[PDB]
DNA sequence: ATCGTGG
DNA sequence: CACGAT
DNA sequence: ATCGTGG
DNA sequence: CCACGAT
């Protein structure tokens, strides 16, 4: 069956959180982050809290024993007033001391405060936020376990990758599309993935109106491929897949036309192979159902329309995923072989999730853009610091949205 | 798993034609028809041909050895020309000699001629048509074997029934609804089935306009239950299910209202138990797909909407949508009954007396479609009007196979 | 904002 | 807004 | 119209 | 609509 590759050449089965954590303890993550200061800051508001003391102690021991990040110092900073300027002051003090990342405890679920601060941190340094009011002894082990998966990832580590056949699937997968943040405004995104689930590069457009969609969809995709290719100049792309997703303008024929043009221009510029084999797929979550056997089940609805019956992580809930081939340059002879590889690849990618230990059972090429969209929409709604990925190698190559 | 009951208390697995045929050889069908003349007529226009001769000897040996119908004689009648008048002449000659059924060989595909003759035969005597031109290419063995399943059924035999649990399922299933034969015209149907898949009674309305749909739906259903109850005075109808299907007017709210009323009125008249538990279901064939077993699998789409993955390298699925549009049930028994009605529908999908190969579509949906095909084409090519109401053999035999 | 999922 | 996850 | 299916 | 397949 499918397995995750972790450190020292080890692999562990999927769908088993306990064996994955024990694997990390024994062998380390697939890639330990390389840190510059060996220092992280814990910023909080309860200098004498027993729960804060337990949290810091668990963070310290699991970073060392689970993630094999050794000899990290955790420095503490306390803010007085639970308001933006007071907290930002401590964030700035921490940044001025030399830290690799900031772990920031906020009092409660104050949404405008959260997004103003989170937008500031994303623009400054890797960060992991936490809620003081939600901490609890009962949940602290699970809380810290999962929190560190995404924090290590935000520091540039690679917790685990998918073990996949190097001879099958795509050389890169581009998750692309757009997300409306209200009835008029939207932003485009383009993320490059390796078939083992790792994100290589990501770009987002500025917020624009729907009438600007096709223009920025092409330029955003070209920017992400230029960035991938500049930093991976020998990565040959002979087989390419686009996974298109998001709530976006109804324009299907014209979107597909522009996506083909974009690939054709990338071929002309030698960004992918001049004889790249590619397909453009629409991925859509469809209405769940319950069976009254489907792990990795592929359903053919027509030559171009498929359903992947993804299990939800009496009745067995199913969270189906619709997969439409809207364009491809495949031969009739290789078509159904290629169909099986791209559907398998989608199923494998649905096992990749660096938000925490449990799989989301949704392809990372769809899921990570939804995370980005949540942040971009709310930062705009609550007037935070705009997030500018281009020209920021840290934002382009790290999963800051987890 | 599921089995078919055949003769002499024997049962054979479903999904296995070879064992079904052998089982019939050893034990006979569930019910051998009782014939009045022990005579079948073969009517054709190929006298002294040898393809006719081996057809007749395959028919002769198989009705005897597979169907256990002993001592049958087959008489031949030759018509001089492949036209209605000439053939009708020999049909009439055969009927006057006293025969239990007619096997009629036509020379080629001739749709007006076929529906003229079939509608005449349906109004006269059990019949089976055959085409001489495609008989020459086919493997006669498979041809006659399947031919005889439906001919024996049209003569009133029961090849096999479903083995089902007498304490589970509906006491009767009424498959009802209507089918359009063009953009404006339709007819209603209502067929009463036992849970073992056997048809007890059928009625059809005359062809009417869509605007007449609801009035003839209630009347067609009342007629089928009256007819069934007069022939089964002692049958206690305490659990009733309706399977509504067919390409019909889009009047779901009004149709449901009408059906609920009909069931109510039937309770007043003691056609069904004062305490009858009933449910009204819409059955709809949905678009086929392929899995790249589902045998008996049930999918819930919502609390009232279900999907059966009927089976019919890829696995072709012919799904059936099942929506519960009304029911009598308490919330305590509700999900117990849902599983009962969905199993029952799966079971009914194994009943097909058109040949040996199951059609994997419930008989409450399939047989109305067979009827619709005949009614639509008799009206389009001007055959003899078909109505069972004044004809017990049409009301109680699968003339439409 | 540890997450997710079923209300 | 509840609660369970290894 | 053996009947089904699939291209 | 033509053509294989089925026990
Ligand atoms: C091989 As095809 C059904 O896409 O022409
Ligand atoms: C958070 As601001 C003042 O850059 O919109
Ligand atoms: C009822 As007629 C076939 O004689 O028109
Ligand atoms: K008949
Ligand atoms: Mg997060
Ligand atoms: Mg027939």
């Amino acid at each position: 069956g499918l397995t995750y590759r972790i450190g020292n050449g080890a692999s562990v089965p999927i769908s088993n959180t306990g064996e994955l954590i024990k694997g990390l303890r024994n062998y380390g993550p697939y890639e330990v982050p390389s840190l510059k200061y060996n220092q992280i800051a814990l910023i909080h508001n309860n200098q004498f809290s027993s729960l804060i003391n337990q949290l810091k102690s668990q963070i310290s021991s699991k970073i060392d024993e689970v993630w094999h990040i050794h000899n990290i110092n955790i420095s503490e900073f306390i803010y007085d007033s639970p308001h933006f300027d007071s907290i930002k002051s401590q964030v700035d003090n921490a940044i001025d001391t030399g830290v690799d990342g900031i772990m920031l405890v906020l009092p409660e679920y104050n949404t405008p405060l959260y997004y103003k601060l989170k937008s500031y941190l994303i623009n400054s340094i890797p960060s992991q936020f936490m809620r003081y009011d939600i901490l609890s002894n009962r949940n602290l082990t699970f809380y810290v376990d999962n929190l560190l998966v995404q924090f290590v990832s935000k520091l540039g580590g690679k917790p685990w990758i998918l073990n996949v056949d190097p001879e099958k699937g795509s050389d890169i997968i581009i998750g692309t599309g757009a997300t409306r943040i209200d009835n008029v405004n939207l932003f485009c995104f383009a993320m490059v993935f390796k078939k083992d689930g790792t994100m290589l590069w990501n770009e987002i457009s500025p917020i624009v109106t729907s009438s600007e969609y096709l223009t920025y969809l092409k330029s955003t995709i070209k920017k992400v491929v230029y960035g991938f290719k500049k930093s991976n100049p020998d990565w040959d792309v002979e087989k390419l897949t686009l996974h298109v997703s998001g709530k976006r303008p109804k324009m299907k024929d014209g979107e597909t036309k522009i996506l083909k043009e974009t690939v054709e221009e990338l071929k002309k510029q030698e960004m992918v192979s001049r004889d790249v084999k590619y397909a453009i797929l629409h991925l859509n979550e469809t209405h769940p159902f319950w069976v009254m056997p489907y792990e990795g089940t592929k359903v053919k609805l027509s030559s171009k329309r498929y359903l992947l019956t993804l299990l939800q992580p009496m009745v067995t809930p199913i969270k189906p995923l619709s997969v439409e081939i809207v364009s491809d340059n495949w031969t009739s002879e290789e078509y159904y072989h290629n169909v099986h590889e791209i559907l398998d690849e989608i199923y494998y990618l649905s096992k990749m999730n660096w938000r925490g230990f449990r799989s989301r059972n949704l392809p990372v090429t769809v899921n990570y853009p939804k995370l980005v969209a949540g942040i971009i929409a709310n930062v705009n709604r609550y007037g935070g610091y705009p997030i500018n990925p281009e020209g920021n190698r840290s934002l382009q190559t790290n999963p800051w949205f987890l």
